């Protein structure tokens, strides 16, 4: 259970909780890292060799797959994990802090220690969401469509001549690119349901 | 232990048991997650290479894989086992999310909260239902026959001319294939079968 | 000592014990699993490519290893392993849930349950016996020789003319069977010997 | 939790802490951890095969690849990774020693244990700091710009003539270049707050 | 601690214990293993793709291989080692078993209960030095000299004319070869020695 | 931490320690693990494959790259490290076999039993010395040159003519050289210290 603690940690909201970010959030949070898990072992696979292009020229392959596929989608998948783990890995060590400071006044403020925790969770709450939107954005630029090509034409160097070559697995990366997305999505709708929810919370205690 | 315990737990049922769940559905599960397991590992295993077509044109081998497999087996199947794991994750998390607002308030209205987790018990009994239902026509729809094919014959470009080739291992295929919708059916039975016993459970306490 | 212990609980045969299986059935279930893997992972290996036969044609290769060797060993000796194991996972979740049902309760029947115990118990290693006979029964039909050939003649499409080929590593092969069918002669006869035990201790109970 | 914890511990700071090493610094060489990780499996990959150069010559590929990458950018943050972790073991160690020694005593002194222990902890995080701004000078040396170069010509021995060949990945491998010196600033520049604060810490205990 | 801990377990000796066993005698089993652990890996490794032989037809070189290494010394080596260790898991069976009937009465007879472990111990240690003296002849059958030879003379079919061919690393498989003889000679050395001093030792006691 | 932990323990130096061994000598190790584990796993690899010979003839490569790299750099490393283990496992399953039998007695003497324990403890650090001492000794005799060669010239039977080939990564493998006869040498002079320390604290204490 080790993982699944890892993963709830990454996840955690500390002590102040919404009912959403607990049950909700973690849950669609290690749904997208199971899913990752497997598109980048399976299905993308070393997705380099599996790029095959009609040609005889050696290294016309690799410089058509990078003008295409400048950086991969398990990649950027990855890379928007762990930008957006690091905001939960802030809060986590800084609530460590915080009980350790506590334990070595044990060895007012207390009121002052849980509203600095409370605004510093809201903070990473928002910044979780700003990497989501910027990573959903970065995704909408780089790869405007859902779905994954099959054909594209090449003419760069050193390719002599115009030549026509094919993506792997365009329905499974389809798939799984649909999948990611819609967990991007709902974590990005989650994430500002918890937000707005928050603020409510605490204007009602005021 | 802990893989054990986490598939325990994937299939956790909580604190409202029919002695159908626990016993049998676990197990059910552990034995569907090892076949998978070593259906991936081994049988299946890269299935990319291991497809050969009578073929020198390059890229015909590719997108005549493509058009027979869009999607893998075992592609489906742990696809299959991510999504009825989690409304067993998100009962796990709404438990937990309960027990510490239980410990916060220590630190009728339990009656309600037996409810609730009842309630979400059974709706994530069904929906857990669903996901496999829902699978088990995804796989008859992509694949009717329970048997794996061993001859294709192909003429999608870039394949000159129409040209016979031949899965890797059907019989293995096929067998593993037959424990996977086998494990598959006997979850859907015992799903029905728990669903139909809470409710006459229920109905006896009122 | 994580690996033990799940192996031990693969023939935990809980509180009722003859001696047999908790010594001998245990120690002879662990010795099948070091063998399985030890085979599995350096001997058959890949057992695809180290299959060569003295042909041009493309695919040839492939319908000539199916034909000869419909399952591989390595993987009727995991599905086997796998099915043997699952009766012992159905007894220590029945334990698991007698137990918390007792806690439950906590929080004449005694007699009653434990003699529900005992008979599924006596049962999981009825059909535990009854599995791995089974097995032996489908490795007669299969491969009725315990010697691994070396030398098969194919003729199968898409193979031009006949062509004689070579099975990777004959000698190891045919050791690593002996010592798998050993230990399964072994774990049918402790099967056996304590369903037989089980019925005199009960017998001479009453 | 146990990579988390150890992760913590090549940062742990031990007692004596500012709240920037506990809380910044460790998130900071996680997230430089997960980079690394990701690029060292994914991106560049084996490195080796990945480059292709336009020759028949055999050998003339290894020493072109030798020539213009002396070192990999991954090794160089492997080892810098491991340069910078050794201060921190050095600290744990000492810290257990002298808790074992406070033990062996139980089974003025004190002031001087902890002000040695300070002392350790603030050469420890200087060694660290030196580490970091050498390793970016190293990277400097031997990477001059930032992005990944694309083409290379190449006329040492072997190689006949002179020939143009190209680096698999320039794109990714230079987002991931810029997060890893990224992470690396940001810690020499915590590392330096870090050092300045402890200072100013121990003028005004005086 | 986990592997050491298994390692230790299986020359765990139990109670019974002369201070050869457990000290002695578990740093050369655990020395032997990790020795094992680095030859299959590294120096062996595939040792199948390794031996190349100066032929074009297919199939020659595994015929060829097969006729000189009918099984590899690394497979032996874990054979034995998984022989050899079957007595002590017997053991730890057996002294559980024992322990669990004790807890069980707990909810003259202790000195014969002594004693009959004392015997399985007894036995058990005579085991092991059998398997391995068995397993010694076994390697002087096989593979007489301690140095792996280098060149090899083959005429089995299907190779067309007399060819000489080549073993990969003869020199780290002949200084890997030195190391497991010489650990499996001391431990022969050690279980003999540990046999005549028990038996001195329950002579003492009579 | 079970890593660390274990790494501890291979230079555990138990309960009679100098403040050497404890903090130094156990980073030092530390350090010496993780950058042979870099070194074997990315930079000599499989060190096989890597080594290209300008050759047609088959097996012309593997009997070069045999001549002038008997063992590897890595192998030598990695059996070093066994070596130099095992002196400690031998302290460490001593103390835990006196500390079995002082609790077996629980359930002048303990001054002769640390006397003992001191004495063994001692030898053992002048083993691993001896140790340290006969592996740089045999890398000095190897391999004479910290430098890694780049050019090799072959003539040796199969290779029909005298052939120029090259090794992998020269400077990578000269650079981790470095840190690997570096590391040996500062644990070479602390094993000395430790023992000159250890003989003027007895000296002292009588």
């Amino acid at each position: 259970m080790n993982s699944t603690g890892l993963y709830t940690l990454l996840s955690g909201v500390n002590r102040h909780s919404t009912a959403i970010g607990r049950v909700w959030l973690s849950v669609i949070f290690i749904f997208r890292i199971m899913v990752l898990v497997v598109a980048a072992e399976s299905v993308w696979g070393d997705e380099k060799s599996s790029f095959i292009c009609n040609t005889l020229q050696p290294g016309c392959n690799s410089v058509c797959y990078d003008q295409f596929f400048p950086i991969s989608h398990v990649r950027l998948w990855s890379l928007q994990l762990i930008l957006v783990s690091t905001p939960a890995l802030l809060v986590a060590m800084h609530v460590a802090h915080q009980q350790h400071i506590e334990k070595k006044m044990l060895r007012r403020h207390k009121v002052h220690i849980s509203g600095t925790l409370w605004w510093t969770y809201v903070i990473s709450v928002v910044f979780r969401l700003l990497f989501e939107a910027v990573f959903m954005y970065v995704f909408y630029l780089l790869y405007p469509g859902y779905a994954m090509v099959r054909l594209v034409k090449c003419d760069v160097y050193p390719c002599p001549n115009t030549v026509d070559c094919f993506v792997s697995r365009p329905t499974e990366k389809t798939v799984f690119t649909v999948f990611m997305l819609a967990a991007s999505g709902i974590c990005i709708i989650l994430n500002v349901a918890e937000v707005v929810y928050l603020i409510i919370r605490a204007c009602a205690r005021r």
